[PDB]
């Protein structure tokens, strides 16, 4: 027709009522059954488009990817964001930052020293820190929150802290509280009633402090590079910056700024900490779970690597079950349901329906995620969902745990080499053993807001 169909929204309150609080996910699903693959909500007085389904997202993300390439703000994320940087940035400003930030995040992007062997020895310090909990029962959360920290610690400042250090135990405790914050059930009222943050600006106010905490912390790590860089020789991603800004000196306007810098350190170290995490903590319970799942991973982990050595990048394309199982983890959990929202740069003509620009799009990902065709049973985890009938690894075109197209993670083939090192790095030294017994504990998805979590548990680091 015109405009998406969707359930008539109620004045002031909007689809509230059809959309719910606690699953999201669910709700689309069942609209989509209603109102097709791409329909219309309104958080509040706030048009969103929906695009539930492969065909849908593909079309748009991918085939449309310039015209999808917008990032959509929420009303909390416009007040508790002050100053952009990779995360919220669009046009010139996104483009550029992006750009530069994906070809300093390639492997040997910061000079001699490459993402691997950062990773590579973050790997190794989290299975001391294991080995320091002498095989007693423990609740993983904060452990493996450090290494993917540390990872970015790195990547940002060269070089990573001990799990001890207090300027490392700050800045988790600023990323712990902004995720607690988001992750607060209650938030999403924030967005559905932008008035309300005027009337309650406690929590918008606690992310700003948190956010200035970090920025001004960066601060001192860029005055310290500034005082000691070396052109001709980076180190890490400051270093990379700062000979970009002065390539940058003629044609003065610049993208490339010190306030730009703080912004993309702290959106890098917010989307890169928490989402690896969850992914690591959220598999481990998986692998306590399911203990045959474990033993085939160990088995390839036996084979392929030694005991002797630690592992490699190059070991994963002979390891098709550790692949299958990593991919299962991602695609079983749903990490981010809605991805984060989506913007249309321009008024465009998307399935015979008129989107004008600035027009706000949730993706579905659930929906290519937990796709019934592609995935039988996809409400299972089960590694063969990425196996063929001789054990290779079978990939999937639907596998968008990451999102898809100009928009995609910038961090996906970092999150893939830190999943693949730890979890290798943690079954090549450790057997994990459940106290409450695999029966008893449960492992189904606890969806509250635009995250999945898994629930609380605790487990034993026995060593082999
Ligand atoms: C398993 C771990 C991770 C998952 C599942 C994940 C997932 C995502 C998703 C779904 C998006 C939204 C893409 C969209 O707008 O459609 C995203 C964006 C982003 N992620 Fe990740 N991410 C992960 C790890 C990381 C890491 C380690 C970094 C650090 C480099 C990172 C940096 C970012 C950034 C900077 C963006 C914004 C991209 C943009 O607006 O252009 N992510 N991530
Ligand atoms: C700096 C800030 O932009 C921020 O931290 N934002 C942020 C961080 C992580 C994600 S995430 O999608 O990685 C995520 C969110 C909740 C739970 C998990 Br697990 C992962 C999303 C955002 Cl907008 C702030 F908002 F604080 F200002």
């Amino acid at each position: 027709k015109g405009r998406p169909p969707g359930p008539t929204p109620l004045p002031v309150i909007g689809n509230i009522l059809q959309i719910g609080i606690k699953d999201i996910s669910k709700s689309l699903t069942n609209l989509s059954k209603v109102y097709g693959p791409v329909f219309t909500l309104y958080f509040g007085l706030k048009p969103i488009v929906v695009l539930h389904g492969y065909e849908a997202v593909k079309e748009a993300l991918i085939d449309l990817g310039e015209e999808f390439s917008g990032r959509g703000i929420f009303p909390l994320a416009e007040r508790a964001n002050r100053g952009f940087g990779i995360v919220f940035s669009n046009g010139k400003k996104w483009k550029e930052i992006r750009r530069f930030s994906l070809m300093t995040l390639r492997n040997f992007g910061m000079g001699k020293r490459s993402i691997e062997d950062r990773v590579q020895e973050e790997a190794r310090c989290l299975v001391e820190e294991l080995r320091k909990t002498k095989a007693s029962p423990c609740d993983p959360t904060f452990i493996l929150g450090c290494a993917p920290c540390n990872v970015i610690c790195s990547i940002i400042f060269h070089k990573r802290f001990d799990y001890k250090d207090q300027q490392f135990l700050n800045l988790m405790e600023k990323l712990n509280e902004n995720i607690e914050i988001l992750s607060s059930p209650w938030i999403q009222v924030y967005n559905n009633f932008p008035a309300l943050l005027d009337y309650f600006p406690g929590t918008h106010n606690k992310l700003l402090k948190n956010v200035a905490f970090m920025k001004s912390y960066i601060l001192e790590k860029v005055k310290e590079h500034q005082e000691s860089m070396d052109m001709n020789n980076p180190q890490d991603f400051i270093d990379c910056f700062l000979m970009k800004m002065e390539k940058e000196k003629h044609n003065q306007p610049s993208e490339f700024t010190i306030e730009s810098l703080e912004n993309t350190a702290v959106d890098l170290f917010g989307a890169g900490t928490e989402t690896t995490s969850t992914t690591l903590r959220y598999a481990l319970l998986l692998l306590l779970k399911h203990p045959e799942v474990t033993a085939k991973v160990q088995e390839e982990i036996e084979r392929v690597i030694g005991r002797n050595r630690s592992p490699c990048m190059q070991d994963r394309s002979h390891m098709p079950y550790t692949d299958a199982v990593v991919h299962e983890v991602q695609r079983y959990i749903d990490l981010l349901p809605t991805s984060l929202p989506h913007a249309v740069t321009c008024d465009i003509k998307f399935r015979n329906y008129l989107i004008p620009k600035g027009t706000t799009i949730l993706i579905s990902l659930t929906s290519v995620l937990h796709d019934n065709k592609e995935f039988p049973n996809p409400e299972m985890f089960d590694p063969h969902h990425f196996l063929d009938e001789g054990g290779n690894f079978k990939k999937s075109k639907y596998f968008m745990p990451f999102s898809a197209g100009k928009r995609i993670c910038v961090g996906e083939a970092l999150a893939g080499m830190e999943l693949f090192l730890f979890l290798t790095s943690i079954l090549q030294n450790f057997n994990l053993k459940s106290l409450v017994d695999p029966k008893n504990l449960d492992t189904t998805p606890v969806v509250n807001g635009f995250a999945s979590v898994p629930p609380f548990y605790q487990l034993c680091f026995i060593p082999v």
